[PDB]
């Protein structure tokens, strides 16, 4: 717990467990949630906005393949001017890899740099070795 | 959190937090819910009374249009001798503007009176200086 | 809040903030809740029995005449084998008044034994002077 | 609370209070709970799995009978690669036999070996003694 | 001990072991003194006014009776511009009953009002029930 | 000094210091004085009921005798619901013996049980072995 | 209390309290009292020599007039080789007063000088305002 | 004060607050009194044997005649088994003086040997020089 | 020092040594100053508005003859919504008496009522007898 | 007093207190001083430049009007190349708002970040409301 | 600095740097002051009435000679009731040497005395050897 | 502040604080004041002797050309046996440098040993680098 | 070690290290012991009555056999009027499994109840789940 | 334990404890041992004289018939200029009793005497009343 990070002015990290607290929820505005991991449940399907991406923390996940689909998504909150709440079951290393993957994308920067941006935000960021490399092959890709 | 402040018997003051707890509300008896914000949820839509005012924590926002109507509201779950929760997201802004509004008005007092009073009760009261000025606008108003 | 206080094995004296708390509700076993205020929601109408006593803490509430109600549906509750929660706002006057009403009658006692017996459970007991009044006038009537 | 204790992986041990914390629940990514109590309720029905077994902490209780059917869902679960909360009241004495007899089952051991594998877990277990002896009387039968 | 309390300049509440007292009694410059007891002697027959109201601290104790009779003697040394002792054995129950009926009387006041006026002297105050409920059936007939 | 201990409701034990002071006396609402000594004056003769036992802390005093006076006394100070205050000089053997036999008698109780009783209440007892003989000769005739 | 105060080897000063206090007085060898009060009692009128000046804490008190009764009183005790202890209910301003007038007449002296020469006795000396002018009114005239 | 200082188990020596305290002289179960000073009160004539020794803590003092007078009634007192509480003012001067007479007589002693023999019981012990010499005068002819 | 007291939005109460302090003046906003003492200085002549009262703190000053001017001043300087100074060498005789003086006529209070709301405000307060005296003659003035 | 704050290199705010501080106002090298109140004396006339600016501390004073010739005033010193003590009372509101004014208006920015920029010079800040609408009303004027 | 010390009612002692503080000045009431320097500056010729006395703290300084002067002066401030104050730049020499040789005069005293007398005023005193000679020869004169 | 500190007998450095404390300048008996500064004003015109040298605290300040003028006027005032308070704003760079060129002048020293003699009196000294290398150009031609 | 504890006044239950002690034995006075562990040599066979009861602290011992013959040596040693010491190595599974037996037996009650009143005799009680399931077995019987 | 307590070179007392403890008795050079008990053992037999005296701590214990017995064998070890353990189980009645019998009789003494030059010994000491009676018994006899 401890309450959702704010990475962006329309862009948060949390646990499941934030997930799970609307009065955390409305405190930080939060209207949109990106559940990152593949079984955390939707509890209050009608007041926010929800978009799951079903992965595994896995080094047999392929997390990146949803890279862009979840930047759009994220992307599309920002434009309603709302608040999204990417998550998953500790926050560590699912919801960080998606994070970072968008702050790499969007504002175009090393994996290494926006890493750090993150870790002063969240001190436990930690994307598992797979994702890790996913991240990397990835970001090549951003800058071209 | 902490737990709303109690202006008047009927109306309380506090955060979009303690508007997503069923047992802070029961606890203090609240009745109905005066939603000073644009898109926190209304959760229980079933068991309490919920009124919503629309605005943003801006210089953009015209929160004074609602004053009356907001007033109103309030003076109505007054009547039913209930207890009303005017709240926004932090319960800084917003929340605070239109008790004051309300304060000046029913009580007739200057914006001076009514900021102390209040801030004697929630010690984080401040309403935006956009907020400030439209506070002041409606005072003359009610005085005359 | 702290959590409802055991009176009998199968009834507990409460807050209104624990009428709000399933976990603590089914922590305690609670199955039924008799809700001793006017406008306390009942939230879980799906999951536990409620029973509704509208009473103000007022010196003109009548709370006297539910006593047989409210004892029946206590009763009630304890030949389901089950768990009744009495609750009010604060849990200190009304609930008490009347977890004293059904322990005179019950196990007939002295308002003042009962007072005391429940002193020793819930501290903050402090049934306002009208109900004590009440409680006395019922009293007689228990012995007799 | 404190929070469900991981016996195995797909097997946790808690609370009737942990049962009604979504959040908690998310969080450790539970994603179906064996209420072996008889009258906890199962609150978010539509987004856990549920299975009851209906017992009672006595003397009087034949938790010995449903071994095999708790088993059975245990694997069930465990098979989808989920994670089951099994909890009665307390997390005490029901809860922990049903994870009992699952692990000298499933994984062959001594009544004794488990007691202290999963006293290590949750410290506070303490299956009273007519599930005790119904513990033993289904450990020959395991073992045969 | 500790020394008797100022209810008002010419009223004041204490114990027995006060009344047996001269250095005490004549320190205040207490005049008469209002035996609220039923064999507490009155040793300094000689030097201070004496009147008996004897009453047990019961239930079965019909203290309203006197109140009229009370309230006169208190008045009178009033009067004399004295200083009046009501007192009982420990000063919990009886004296302050008396003190209670007095200032409802002669300032008009609620049960309730006066009690607390009286607890913050000797917050060891305690009206047993049935004084209580005559020190409401009197509280009535004093506000008629 | 300290004050004198109730041993029962309507039987204190304490020391001929005691006995001297009439605050002390009124505050328990002492009516009457078993002065168990023999030369302790009656100061209060006018106000308080005393009855003499004129015996010395020796072993050449023979305390058994008026144990059948003294219980009828302290019996007869019961029945008019009073309060005696059996004491001796220093209320250590004497004004113990006494005390210790009429619980013997009235409750029925071994010299044993009943010491224990009291040393409870006043720590200090100390009945000369003396006496501790003529208890136990009176023991076996109280239990025939 | 803290016992009375020695202002010449024949003249002490105190509070009513002491009056009524035998061991103190004894041990300080008091043989009369002046009682410059208008009501404490003379207790052991039989004992001790009695003296009173009948007079009020006031500013409507013409305590002046006594001066000369009292000094004398005074002065007769002093002959006897005696000692007196002037006291009044407090021993602030009344019995002080009267000390003062004494010593100004006795050993001629400004009502400054005697006051500070007591102020050193008892430190809590405070002789009302109207006392104070009637204290400089008689200085001139013993001066003369 | 401090309490009465047991010189001889029947011989006890004090101040004339001592004298004053019926609780004290009870619980040392004083049954005579020796007042050594010349105006201090016998106040409980009634119930304690008195007997008085005019004298003044002079060096115009002749304290020796009185001596036998004095030893004769304590050893009177001696003979009755009770006990004399030998007292001054102060205790300090008179009251000693005597006490030594006694012991030099009756024990047979130098004033030195007695006088340390009592500065060990009451420290504070200081015949004037007057009554030392009386004291030497005395102590030739004991010996004798 | 330590700064003037303000004993009225426009009547403060000081010391001579804060006369002589233009910041401190300043910082109070003091436009005018009343000089209660005799050769008090006004070294600012030219920037602040000075009354003089030449008086000494003695029992030979009549310091009630100017009462009436010192009052018109104060009530002068209050018009022109001002700040005055009353003050005197210590600020503890001669400037209270007056600001006392002011408030009885003013406000119409009692001399001891005065006395203390300013007590709180500069607890050194202290006029000198002699204006006591003359403090209370004005005082039945003031209420006529 | 503390010390006047540099808000800019030739800009400081204060307190009137400064103001009649030489020793502080040449440690600080002040050049010229800004009077916002109306009656502070400007006692060193003939060594620094002295510019007043007649206002109350009011909700009914027109501050606003003498923005532009005190922002002159400002400038003009800035040009000698000299210091400005902009000074009111208590240096709260008034001096406050026109540092504020003089802000928005030189280096162009909104009524907040310049509030908070002064707030950490000087804490104590606080224009009244009614400057504070008077600040805004500004400072569209000043962005225009 | 520190303050002046009092010698005599209308004698004080000081520094140069009391001479130039009003406040200190008018807070001890200081009428006229006697600079016993050379060059200290008059600043407030207005206000105070003052005297010079032109010496060096030399050797070569022949301060006796003004002795009578300076005496004469101060016995004339002595007579009008005033209060001068005799100082020096360090208030340490000169002024003392002075308020000595009027000590001595005046009182008649030897300089060893005065020097003491004073010593304990002001215990930085210290004439230089010069003075001391100065201040003897002058002694045997003043005893003559 | 803390007070200008003694570089020679009739040389002291200080800050323009200083220069405005008559108290701190007669304390210390300066005689003449050199303003090192550019518009530090000379408030008591009338009482110290004043000489300017208008500099500034540049690079852009050519102090050098007034080092004779200031040596000259130092040594004047030296002559008059007077004392000379050189000083700037701060003293920390102006009024050294000056400090500095006189005692190379004038007692013939090197740059070095001055700033050291001078720093172990006023630590806080430091003349900006461009004074500081005018110190060294003016040093050789000292030497010459 | 640390000692045996005393469950029955008659029934110890201790270690085989205590069985080793003479001193500790006599110091109880046990005056037999039962050995209920295989090998523990029974050392002073001379001097104490010795019951052997081999088994071994396994799952595979039959303890309950013995049941009956233990018990009757334990009431055997209990007519004697003596004092059993029930031991084993650790004195924590086998010999408490016999004094719960024997106390289920002799004094009827639940192996829970039993259990109970021993765990707060020595903490360290733990029959190995075998025999707990033994206990039970024999529970049903003796209930019968 | 403790140690055995040396009553007489040759007469020490103890508890059974120390009776098993060789070092401890050989340490003391104990050579007998006298077991006041009826069951303690004599396990070293063959080193050590032992004589039993079968008693219990009984009021149904005629321990005085053996006292004859015990003082001869304690006298006989006297004699052989052995020492003597006299011991009973704890060491507090019993073996005490004796050692008292025996000090009364050898040294001829009170049991007053007796008991305490033992408490000052083993402070333990405490003979059952039924003991103290036959100590008296005998007392007379051995006197005799």
């Amino acid at each position: 717990m401890g309450g959702p990070v704010e990475i962006l002015p329309f862009l948060y990290l949390g646990s499941a467990y934030h997930a799970a607290r609307r009065d955390m929820l409305d405190a930080l505005g939060i209207t949109a949630l990106l559940n990152v991991s593949s079984d955390c449940p939707n509890h209050f399907e009608g007041h926010y906005q929800y978009k799951c991406i079903p992965v595994e923390d896995n080094h047999k996940a392929d997390i990146s393949s949803w890279f862009m689909e979840a930047i759009e998504y994220i992307d599309a909150v920002k434009d309603c001017r709302g608040r999204v709440l990417v998550h998953s079951q500790a926050g560590i290393s699912r919801s960080a890899t998606i994070c970072l993957a968008y702050l790499m994308m969007k504002k175009r920067v090393r994996l290494e740099e926006a890493f750090e941006f993150v870790k002063q935000r969240r001190s436990i960021i930690s994307p598992n070795f797979s994702f890790m490399g996913q991240l990397l092959q990835f970001e090549s890709q951003v800058l071209a």
